[PDB]
């Protein structure tokens, strides 16, 4: 699995809060987290199908 | 049904406020409950069709 | 995770071509596959966070 | 629970292959079918939640 | 029509603030109304056209 | 109500087979009918609230 | 076009804040305003779609 | 307005029928039309809004 | 790429809190960016598929 | 980027018509193609704006 897989969430500095999947190493699964909108890293995805066929 | 469809709802420590589904045993039927975009627990359903056949 | 996320996809006897989620055991991940629109089983989540949440 | 909550499915004439919410008497849960697109009966639901509220 | 098609629209307790359609009797019409997300009543649809279907 | 409310649905030359909403005068409602795609008339809404808003 | 279409966008006494279209007959364009939630009036459509084809 | 603007509507060679939005010079509007799901031109537009806010 | 494409991001004086897509052209991408729900630029997608296409 | 993202689109053996993108690595660009239900490769992502991050 790439490398940014393995990086936690972030949800950024802005203010909205809308939600996105990111996997989570640890637990081997794709899960929610609060994106803010902007500034968004690499494990931050719209849907649930593309985060665990990239991540899992 | 599964058991984890016997727990109550949790928002969890998010501040968004999506609306997601929980099947309500003692209504035996799914409901709806606002979950905060985080720390999701087993009954929590994004589709009510998922959690009527699921746990209904 | 429940008995019914190792059963194979059910398309069923429809007609429709409806992309549906199913908990792939072997894979030990949520795939798509064509549902048929009628007589689903228990393996057939509308969406993918619910199907990596009940079965993964 | 109204009554038309107790007819079956109604597909109608059409020719398009939508999939809608139908409560199920027998089984008490709502089930899904193919809609055609027009000439819709009482029993049909395009929100699963909705038809669970109507008629569940 | 359903006699839950008369009752007014109920926000309920909740937080959020997400938008359902209610049938208005006195205009004879569904409209909207903010939902807070959850204690949901049976005035209270997800989709417009299942509340014109359904009250209208 | 505008004029073209009281035009019948137009399903049009296109192969497509999507639904949408019109305005049926005779039954004070709006209802389904499968649009193809193109070449759309006025009395055609991808919206229900929007038919009954602008019709109803 | 209507003649709705040449009123201004109303966002209404309501607290949500959801995005609608409106016909801007100066810019002769449909554009985007904050709807409440609550008690809207003709110029304001759910669907661009729809804005344009019946104010456009 | 883009010169692409210009550009009657292309569906491609591909088989899916999916509506997009086109701007039609002519017309001076967005209007819809049946893409294959391949291939692609620039006067095509998943959103009515953009369609109309880059072309309009 | 039209010239539009090159405006910084405008979220505007209103107070929704939509994501919408802009072009950035220093990293040569769209990326998301929080946007108000009126008084929107060209550089303003709400697909990103059309910003991409129209501005990448 | 991954290394998938120089794959060519999948469309696959099934008999759905859904669009999805793929990274092109000569257009250096996500575009769209037609998925067909099932058996998935990875450049195929059924959001644009994950396809861009992923591949971009």
């Amino acid at each position: 699995r790439p490398d940014f897989c393995l990086e936690p969430p972030y949800t950024g500095p802005c203010k909205a809060r809308i939600i996105r999947y990111f996997y989570n190493a640890k637990a081997g699964l794709c899960q929610t987290f609060v994106y803010g909108g902007c500034r968004a890293k690499r494990n931050n995805f719209k849907s649930a199908e593309d985060c665990m066929r990239t991540c899992g």
